[PDB]
Formats: C-alpha cells, sequence, structure tokens
C-alpha cells in the first residue's frame, strides 16, 4: 500500500437517508472520493465523532463529496444506527451512505482489521476523481479521527493537482 | 463439504450477552448438558423475525433434562444487546435470559460450516450436543423458514432418553 | 452442504413398486424433492423409519415433494427387505422408491457416508424444483426423525417463494 | 500388490456363524489353511443358489483344517437374512460355514478383488497357508462357479509337498 | 494390483517358437478366439516333467472348444527351443504343438502381474481370454504346486455356455 | 500491502545525524517516550520540501510532553548533515535539531511500507507510537503535501488523553 | 560480469556539466563510454577520484570515452556536490555526467554493491560502442586506482580494434 | 554411463555353477586377488559358436597369474547348467573350469551397465578388476561381434607391469 | 554409454598434419572412426603409445578408416607436440587429427573425462560410416591402448558387416 | 558465481603447481598473514603472443620484497605449463620461473574467481589481490586478447598496505 493507485475499491450496499442503494466506487470517478472505515456501531456513550462528518457535507463538497463508513455491521445495524435519534443512541440522521461490508472484504483489502477483535481500526483514506488513491491514514482503537486535517489535506491536494 | 454426527462438537470462542450483564463463552465452559446452539443470520430485519424469541421463553422447560438454546450472529455484540432492547412491538426480542453469540472474527460461524459467504452471516442451523462434547444432531436452514421448537423438544427428549437406558 | 449451491446429482437403481429403475436427480424435477437416509436394509426389528413417509406419502406428493429412501445397500437387497412383510420384520410392500446407493457414492456425494460403519447415518435433504438444495438435516445412527416437520419445511418453502 | 507367497490381506469385519453375529478377524483361524471365497450379492436376482455346495461339503475341509471365508462386499444384516431363509425356496438355506461381512468394502479393495465399476466383488476363491502366507489365487468372475473337488484337490496337493 | 476380469487383457507379443519355429504370435493374433495363458517358472527347472505336457497332449479339447494354450517363461528363445527338442526321459518336453513363449526381457510376465522378484521368474499363473480381447478368468498357483486342466475345460466350457449359448 | 497501528513496530539502527553528532540511534535509545517518525523522498530537494525544514523549530512542544519528534530521508546521513549545513535563505536546511535518520540501504523504508518502487521514494512518512515498541498510528500523503506540524500535536495530546485517563 | 558479453545496460538521472539531464548507453555508437562508480556524497576524501579524472577529461575524453560518474545518492544531491567549492566539503564544479541511482539498480546490475552501507564499491569499467566492454574493475573503499593506469590500460584497448 | 574405469568396483550378488555344483558366490568372497568378469547375451546354440569355451579349456594362463576369470550372463541358473553338462562338440560347451554366473533378473547386467534394452540379454563385455575392489579397465563389444582372449591375457601383465613392478 | 546407438557427434580443431582445420563427427562418414582419448600434455610418461599411432598409418587407412586422439588440452598444446620433434616430449608432425577440446565437454559426452584429475582416460572406442557406435573399451591411467586388438576387432568387425 | 566483491572473504583456492620445476600442491593457507596475487591467463602458447605478461615474471623479487605472493593460474595442466616454462624466453616461452605456475585443469579455481570463459573453455585474463586475512581487495578483470600492467599492482599494493597500518 502506497498512496498512489486506484483503491481495491468495494462493492457494496449502503443506507442513503432512509433507503437502501448498493454502491460501488465506480459509480463515483470523476468526483473525489474519501472514505472513513471507524469501529462497530453502537457503542454505549462515547462520542460517535461520524455524525461530524454528516452535518459538514458542504465543506466536502467545493469539489466533490461522500465519504462513507464501514463496519463489519453490514446493513440492519447501520440503518438502525441512520434512523434512530442523536437523544437516545447513534446518528440522529445521515445525509451520507453507510457502507454494509458484512464480508469485510473491503476491509480485507485495504489494510484494516486486526484480526483478533473481529473489526476494523479507524478510517479517512482518499481517492482522486480518477480513482486514485492519495492518502492513507489509520488511527488505533481508542481515539478520533479530526475532520479539519480531512478538509486541508484536500484542500492542499486540490491546490497541487491544478 | 461437512462434518458428521457422534464425533466432538465444533469448539468456539466468543463472548455474549446474558440477562443484560456480560459473558465470556467458549463450548468448555458450559458442558454437563445437552445444548442447542441454533443460529439466525443477522441482527434485526426489515421482516417480522418472529421466531426469534420463540426459544428463549420455553427454556425453563428444556433445563428439565439438563440443557439450554442459544442463539447467534456473525453481527457484532453491542449489536445484539441494542436489539436485545427493543419492544417485540417494535421488532426487537424481549428481554432474555439466555445469551446470544458473536463472531464477527469469524470463529462460531465458521466451524459448524455455515455461510452463505454473500452475506457475511451464518445460514440459520440448528445443532444439539451431548454433556460429554460429541455432536448428537445437525440441522441448516435457508433464511426466511424457520425452525420449531416442539420439534425441536421432540429431538431433545428421543436423544436424552436413549444415553444412559 | 450448504442450502444454496446446486444439489449431488446421482445415478441409482431404485426400487418402484418391485421393479428396478435406474434414475438421475435431474429426471425427478419441478416437484421439490426430499432426499433421505438410512443405513442399513435387514435391520433387526423396526422398519419404523422408511415406511413412515410411505404412509404418508399422499401428504408429500400433494405438496409436490417427492420421497428417496436411500441406503449403501444393493438392489437386489433393497427389493429382498421390500418382498417381506410388516409382521414378519419387514419393510413390506413400499410405494416410494427406494435408492440403494450401493458403492460409496451418493452417502458421501451429499456428505453423511460413514467411516467405520460404511453406512449413511440418517439424513434427510429438501430440494426445489430448479435441483438446488433447500435444507440439510442429518440426525446420528441411534434415533430417528418426525414426518410433521419435513411437512412444515415444505409448506414455509412454498409460501415464501412467491 | 497382491501376490501368492506373501502375508495375509488381514480383516476382521462382523459375521454370522450359525445365525449369530461374532465379530471375527483372520488371525483367529491362524495355524490353518484359509480358504477365502468371495460371492457378488446377497438376495441375486439369478435363482440358482449353487454356492451352498461348498457348504455341503465341508465334511471333507474339516478333514482336513481351514474354514471357507463366505464374506462378500454385502452387509451383516443381509448375509443374516439370505442365511436365514432356506435353501429349497432358493437363497443360501444355514450354513456350518463362517459367513463374513465386507461392508466397507475393506477385504475386497485389500485382496485385489472388488470390481470397482458394479460396486460389487467379484468371484474371491484364494488359498492361505496356516502361517498367513498367501499360497495360491484364483478369480474367475461372476458369470461363473468356483469347483470344491479342484479346491479340495488343490489342499491335498499343496499339504504333501513342503516338508518331504 | 491385481487383474479384473471383464477388464481388456493386457497385449503381449515377442520371439518364442511353435514347433521349433520362432515366428511373432502376439495376444492380437487371437481375437474371435480363447486363449488359456499358463506361466511357468523357467527352462529346465524340474528336469522331469515338468508337469507342462499335460496342457501338451489334449490341446484339441481346447481347439474343438475354439482356444489356445500358450505358455511361457522369463527364459530366452534359444533355452525354450532347447528344453522343448529334449526328451521326456532326460527331462526335456515333448515337442509341444502349442507356442511356449520366451520373456527374456520379461515384461510379458510383469503385464500379466505374474512376476517373482525374489527369484526373477514367473509365479505359475493360468489365465483365460476373451474373443474381444477381454479378459475372462484367472487363477494363479504357488511354485511348488502345479496345474489342472479338467478345471481350465469346466471354465472353457462355462464361458462359452455364457458367450453363445 | 501495509502494516497495522496495534501490534509492535519494525526497529531499526541506521547511524544519525543530531546536532552534528551521529550515536547510531537504535530504537531501543528511544525507550520510555512516543515516538513520531516522519519521512520525506529526496536530500537537496529543497523546492517541495520547504517548511520541512520549519518542523526543527517547535520541537521543544513535541519534548515537554515527552517524545521523540526523530525523522529521515531514507537517504544518506552525511548527506543529511551537508543538507543541514546550508541556510533557509541559501536554499539550505538551516541548522535542524531533530534527529536526522539514515538508511542508506532502503531497509526502515520498506519496512514501514514506504520505498515506492520505482524511483528511490518515501512519499511523505509519519507514525506515532506509544513509549514501549507499539505504534499507535500510520499516515502517508502521496508526493506533493507537507503534512502538518500542528495536527501532529492533536494526535499525541488525544493519544495520550485515552490512556493516561 | 565477462568482458567478452554484452554490458549491462543503464538509464538515468544524468547532472552533465552544471545542469541536469536524462541519459542511456545506447545513446553512444561508434564512441566509448566509460563507467564509474563512488560511494556516497559529501563525507570525506579530497579527490573521490573525481578530481584527478574530472579535471584532467582533455585526455580521456579524445579517445573517444566519457567516463560519466555514478554513485547511489539522490538526484538533487550530484547536483549538490556539483554546486559547492572545491574547497571545504564540495568537490568543485564537475563536468561530466553523473548517474544517479537511488533505487539501487544500476549498483545493484553491475555487482558492484553491498547492503551493509547501501554505498557501491569504487569500480571502473570500460565500455566498446557494440555494447562489448573488455574489461571489468573494482577497488576497495578506502583506496582509487590511479588518473594514468586506467588510461594506459584504456590506450591499450583502443589501439588493439582493428590492429 | 560406465561406472569408471580406477572407480572401486560395483558390489554384485547371485549363484553360479562351480564344477558342476552351485555356489551364491559375490566378489567380496574373493577381493584379494586380480579379478576378471565378462558377459555374453544368452545361453543356447545349433550353430557352431565359440568364444567363452576358449577361456575354459585353458585357465591355466589365468589361473598361474592369479586371476581366476568370471563368466556371467542373464539366464536361469538350470540353463547355464544345461549348457555346462554338455560336450564342447555337439551343441553344448565343455566343462567349465570358470563359475558362470546366472543372472535371472535384470540385476548384475544393468548395474554394470551391459544390459541391452533391446531385449533381456546384456552386451558382451569385459572388466577388470584389482584385489582391492577398484576397476582397472572396461572392455565391450557389439553382440554380434566377439571378444578376444588374447588380448585379455595381455591387458592383465599390462596392469602387472603398470602398478606393481 | 552403450553400443549399436549412434555415436554423441563432436566438433573442434586442434592440429591436423600440423594445420588446425576445425573438424565436425558429421562430415567425415564413409570411413570407421576410432576416438581415442589421452589423459594430458607434456607427460611424464613415455608417449611412445600413441607413437604407435602415429607411423602406422597405413594401415589405419587401409582399413577404410581414420584414427583421431583427443585431449582436455587445447589446439596448440598439440602443435607443441606436433611442431617441436618426434624425439623430444612431441609426436612427429602428426599424420592423425589430434582433438581442441579445451571446455572438456567432449569428455563428458563419452562418459570418460576423470572428474578428480581433470584429465581424460584411454578412450578408444569405434564408429561406422553409418554413424552408429559398435564397440567401446576403456582402461585408466597408467596401462596403454593396444593397436593389435585394434586390428583384431576390425577384422572381427568385416565379417559381420559385408555378410 | 558471476559477481565477486572486495571486504569479502577471498574464495579458497587449492591446486597442483610447478615450483622450479618441481610440481607441488599449494593452497591458500600457506599465504596467510601475507598478501598474495592471483593472475590469471587464457592458455599457454596462444594470446598475447609469448611471452608479453613475460614482464611480471623475470623481475619478482622487487614485487616479492613487500609480502605480495605471485601466482600463475591457467586452465591447463602442471605438466603443459612446465613445458612452456622450460623453453627459454627468446624462443616463445616462460622463462625458468621464480614463481609459483599454478593452474587448474579441472576448472576449478578459475570458474570460482568468476574470471571463467564458457565460450573459448578457458578463463579470461585480468587478476584479484588477497589479503593476510584471506579478503579480497581488488577485482580488477581483463580479457583474452590484451594485457596487463605490473605498476598498478605494484602501487595498489603499498596503498592496500597503507590502509592497514595507517
Amino acid at each position: 500500500l502506497l498512496p498512489n493507485r486506484p483503491a481495491p475499491e468495494f462493492k457494496g450496499q449502503a443506507v442513503i437517508n432512509g433507503e437502501f442503494k448498493e454502491i460501488c466506487l465506480k459509480d463515483y470517478r470523476g468526483k473525489y472520493v474519501v472514505l472513513f472505515f471507524y469501529p462497530a456501531d453502537f457503542t454505549f456513550v462515547p462520542p460517535t465523532e461520524i455524525i461530524a462528518f454528516s452535518d459538514q457535507v458542504e465543506e466536502f463538497n467545493s469539489r466533490n463529496c461522500q465519504v462513507i463508513a464501514c463496519s463489519t455491521d453490514s446493513q440492519y445495524s447501520h440503518l438502525a444506527w441512520d434512523n434512530l435519534d442523536r437523544k437516545s443512541g447513534g446518528l440522529g440522521h445521515m445525509k451520507i451512505p453507510l457502507l454494509a461490508d458484512r464480508k469485510q472484504e473491503i476491509s480485507k483489502a485495504y489494510g484494516v482489521f486486526d484480526e483478533e477483535d473481529g473489526n476494523a481500526f479507524r478510517g479517512l483514506f482518499i481517492i482522486d476523481p480518477n480513482g486514485i488513491l492519495r492518502q492513507i491514514t489509520i488511527n488505533d482503537k481508542p481515539v478520533g479521527r479530526s475532520v479539519d486535517e480531512t478538509l486541508r489535506l484536500l484542500d492542499a491536494f486540490q491546490f497541487v493537482e491544478k
């Protein structure tokens, strides 16, 4: 894995605002892509920083968009996190698709998923509009992803590409 | 392709959700007793999965021959508990005294031989084992069909009666 | 095995109402099937499996499901166990095809057979009109299966399909 | 590879002697010459029962060691149930000879017998010595029989030649 | 391992003899006639007899039944000629009117599966073949015993009766 | 493919450049403190790696919280010092107090999952590790960017924040 | 590396006199090449042998040869030793092609290389226009050969072709 | 392809005809003296060819020089015996004063490399060995041609002249 | 190897009547050839074995034949045995073809090639114009080859090939 | 195989040489504690025509005065070296040698050092120098139809001696 190449991308089903739509990277290219993984769902109190990405869409959208989220939790769990409200738990709602990744292949491609914990690590890899992977980053379990740095790397890449 | 009964039972490791607390479970952690390891594909569903809780409510009856009815999915633990917390009306199972297991690291499912590989889930089977760790019965179903508790009770009574008799 | 992939096609020599008939899997098609195993011929007293399906066969054919009784015993042996009478400790006159696996093929194909005892244990399989495996059941040597659940599985598979 | 003057393709199986069931091992008949003959199936379509002739000649065999070792690829139950039927009504009536079951087709695959194509064994008559060594091989495939006279003759010819 | 009947018979060709000739004589030469192939360990071996002459004098019985009797040893051609031309008294044969075959390079013996590794001579077996190039009957003995012509005639009668009648 | 930020780390030796001094800098010499290892493609490449030299001035901030700040180009040692010998304005590194490490033999680069095969190239490497041999975080961003000095402190403080409490 | 067999190919960054370039052996036909190897940049030696040779090139290039140079180091770095003053720690401004292999390709190709210090041993090869090198030479690290003798062996190879 | 000259000789074992009787002999039984061992394809003839009998009627030159040459062929013991008991004139060879070694199976001949694939007969050849079991000289010939006794007599004298004198 | 099979072909040059002349097995035919090997050039032991072969050529050619020698030595060594003199360490100007095997291949082919001392054994086999080898015989180090036996085997050979 | 490296141990060799007419087996091990110079050459009698490199052979004492044992090394046998050595320089042959005429008929040492030429079955020219610890300080292969220089070897030897103490 080096950050220049098309990514062994993915095939899957996702949750887009209540509706189930199966997506593949190829449905995107000609547009910038970014993909964040993040651990299993429905965990207790802790920040669930993923929601930060849903409300922050427009900032991502100045060029292109659709940061996705993969988990071994597949369909139903992602739908259940997408529907239920912030007060109780999970994403109050999301204008972004949550990936399936039930078969872990999406994870097994990208170099994530420490084998013994039954799930993946954190996210945020970047893919150019021609489908080439510009950036790789992985975080350990007890930490979150930063929203600002993704936009900084993204914009810097917009300036270096142009 | 598959494995034969009367052979030792396929070992498993995982953690599950008991009466609301947590429990590390291994085949070895519980055997004085015949067990029912019946599977089910995933957490939640669009559809009304009304066979879910059905095995759980009768377990006291299963325990008279020293037995227990366990369920498992390849979905995560937190997902199992969050599914446990829902109401029958709302489509979730009620609060049960039976655990529900999880692979996620692909352990319990791959041992017993159930998988579609496409849905990353179990093929919804039911196995029966003896207290000495050898497998009494294998059954596997398809996704939409369920297992019957009565037939399970018949299999249990017939298999339990033969041991020392 | 698994309830998805195509069924382990077989060519046996069966007993239909006394006469030898070579059958494929494919020749019996468009109406489900139950492929069921039993360990041996001339088992001491009980014909208490086998014939259980024969008296209940009306119920199986009304749902279109056929019934295949198999053993690793030969043709001739099946005819000889069939020709004996129930009172005398025999299958009596059988109105269902007795398959006769003969040598090792069909039993281990379907995945049961035996190592030490060279006989299948006890199977019950369900197949659909297009030849793919619907349901697998195996019990053990000493105990058997009940017919009602087989009928329930059949109806459950039929009502869900359309 | 199976030839004469070789250790015997040992077996066990379960058998039927005079109506009962006894697990037998070749070694129980050690110290004696053996004549092992195979027959394709139990309860065969073709009616003629003729093999029972070897059972009728057993006195002659008892005059010199052995036993007739009637094993076939058929199972235990088939041999016992065909044994329980009578010669008159067809099928082997009763026997002063050991009937062994090959079943899982261990012994047949051992001896070089057991035609794979119809899944039934061939005619397997062979002779062995008291030392567990194979003296004689014969096959004469299914649609024919073995002669008892030639077997006892072969035995007699075989007994006088080793010491002198 | 062992040769199964109803299976095609292993072909053989060589330099042997017939009545003092050294002709070809390959299995393919009959095809439509029964053959009986019987082995014997060596030339100039027992001396007398050895019992092979039993097959030599009654060949008419085989020929009226449509058959051919081939004798064979791992010994050379000239050796076969020298043992055949020799006299009954001195232990030489009776000038066989049937071809006795000599595999010097073996492989005729090893094909049919009769080869003694301990010595390097044959194990003295008896095979019967079909008119269609298919193997019918196999019999093998040990070194010191022998073979009977009557039983062979019995097998012939039975196989011809099943073939034609 | 790449490794994972959980299991231990691919230890290293090399020599160094620290304040002009080498001292061989073995991984084991760096125990007891968090480390941030950052890679860059070449020496005297000053046109794109502007600001990479700017990394030298904020290191105190890294050191007060107990950390290393060490880096490398996977290029030559003496070359790191000789590039370190010029002034920022004059087209030089000025003088950096960060340990500059150099694996001439491209070992460390291939270990960490960097080193683009076609041209000897560390893209831009950045790893974070805990005081004993374990890797906390990985990031690599292609050719052009110089990452950021600021965000790494956020990652460091957060990583200290979850274990400390 | 047999002298009677064709020479291992090379293409690379060049840094011809004063600036930069990209060069391959194949560009040279009817004219020789001299392949020069040497350890890393800016460490210690007043000649690397680069000085005695490159300053004396009038005799070396007149014989149809090139002599170039090669080391394992970054592209910019060869230019950087080229860029500094004769005194102090720089070589001076060298007029000659510098072959920069950071991927160790060319070094490991001619077989002059080691993974210990990741550098190359100082070698000298001579190459004919038909790709037949006729001579192989390698020294150790602390020692050089000489400016004169390489040229002597060279002359021996140059006068001999058709005569 | 050939064993090799000057190399130790390959062990061989078989049975032979000594003074009319049978003795299993190996070179190792002799050692201790120069040995010569030759070969011939088969045993018997209706025509005259002689060859080996030249060695047989006078062994004196060989026995006085400490040699004791052995004859060997691929054929049974009994065949060699049957050729040995006869008279030189009229079809048999003499009474051999050299041990006739009988390769029944494919071993001594195939070992020494004189085996002819085209049949079960060896090529006619002669090897010479020393008291220490090493081969001094290898010689062969095509089958239909022959061997010289005189030259065989000369080479021994040559070896006695060269190794010790 | 084995008789009656075609002989492994060989090519080489060495010394034929003092001059060179690279020769190949296939170019001859029409005559029996006897290829005889000899261990080394310029040996202490007396050469006279081979000398028997050099002076006796009339008879060698009279049998419809050609007698070539062989060594793991090069052409020039054979030249030094040729161009010097019969009397001291050389053998005439040879009326017999010697072999030029430098790379000791031909020795390895015929199955001789002593491995320990890198020298050949006695060689001397035989062939026919139809390209198949009739007879093999080899001695080892000290002893020599006999000419009389070559004449005897030849005489034995003519009656069998002609009749 | 093909490529030898300095600072690496030198491949050890054994063989039978010609010293002053006498044939005696020599081994690398006798030269420990001392520098050795192994110089190759394709064949006897051939090229460059004789004796050319004879320049190195007759003046050897000065080369011998500071360590540095010098070897001959050709694909020919001992006896051949003896016959080419016995002729006088004038007659087109190597003179009477005060240095080892060692060689390999068995292609042992030559194919080891990587100087063996397969096409002409003889080794190429060139040489190697070794240190008292059996380690290779120089490679320098040349070619068959050409020659060497004595000076490069003589000065380089002193430089290599200059590095061990200084």
